[PDB]
């Protein structure tokens, strides 16, 4: 796997949004690891329907949550998602209007990297592309994030309270680290995002819940 990756540099990302109220962190983890493989697949870029996930996936609990793995498999089976313009975000539950004539997008499934197991998540996002994660982001500090590799020693791994997206990896200064997006607008932390510590015994969690989709 190369040294460094930064899928943003690769037209691999889109912009960075805002889940706002709702909990649908979870569908834009799996929205930005959909894009991250429509672009390696058609060369566009284009922004899909977290709400068409928050409205559609029944397996999970809307703006209550839910997992990446369950949004995969929803368009595998329902055969696509929309994109943003076809079904925009609102922010709230509501039924599913899901409209094929929309669609901008298919799955063919999802794999799982080897739980705990980073050098495996290196190679996923080395060789595939953004990676949909789980990590504890409850920590003040976290939230408080504005620059250099986050870490801190009571990031819990077992915690695993936000979902979002492995951008690629890298060093800092020394310190080897995750771009991460997060969807808590680019107003938060560094446009929003946050390098995240890495080969730091998986500090906050970040390769106990990692998946991303076949397309
Ligand atoms: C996010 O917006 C919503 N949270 C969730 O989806 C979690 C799962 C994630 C993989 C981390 C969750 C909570 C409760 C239930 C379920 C669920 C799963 C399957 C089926 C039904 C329900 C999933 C959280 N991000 S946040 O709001 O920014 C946040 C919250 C807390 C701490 C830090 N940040």
């Amino acid at each position: 796997a190369p040294d460094s990756v930064d899928y943003r540099k690769k037209g691999y990302v889109t912009p960075v949004k805002n889940q706002g109220q709702c909990g649908s962190c979870w569908a834009f983890s799996s929205v930005g690891a959909l894009e991250g493989q429509l672009k390696k697949k058609t060369g566009k870029l284009l922004n899909l329907s977290p709400q068409n996930l928050v409205d559609c996936v029944s397996e999970n609990d809307g703006c209550g949550g839910g997992y990446m793995t369950n949004a995969f498999q929803y368009v595998q089976k329902n055969r696509g998602i929309d994109s943003e313009d076809a079904y925009p975000y609102v922010g709230q539950e509501e039924s599913c209007m899901y409209n094929p004539t929309g669609k901008a997008a298919k799955c063919r499934g999802y794999r799982e990297i080897p739980e705990g197991n980073e050098k495996a998540l290196k190679r996923a996002v080395a060789r595939v592309g953004p990676v949909s994660v789980a990590i504890d982001a409850s920590l003040t500090s976290f939230q408080f994030y504005s620059k250099g590799v986050y870490y801190d020693e009571s990031c819990n791994s077992d915690n695993l309270n936000h979902a979002v997206l492995a951008v690629g990896y890298g060093i800092q200064k020394g310190n080897k680290h995750w771009i991460i997006k997060n969807s808590w607008g680019e107003n938060w932390g560094n446009k929003g995002y946050i390098l995240m510590a890495r080969n730091k015994n998986n500090a906050c969690g970040i390769a106990n819940l990692a998946s991303f989709p076949k397309m």
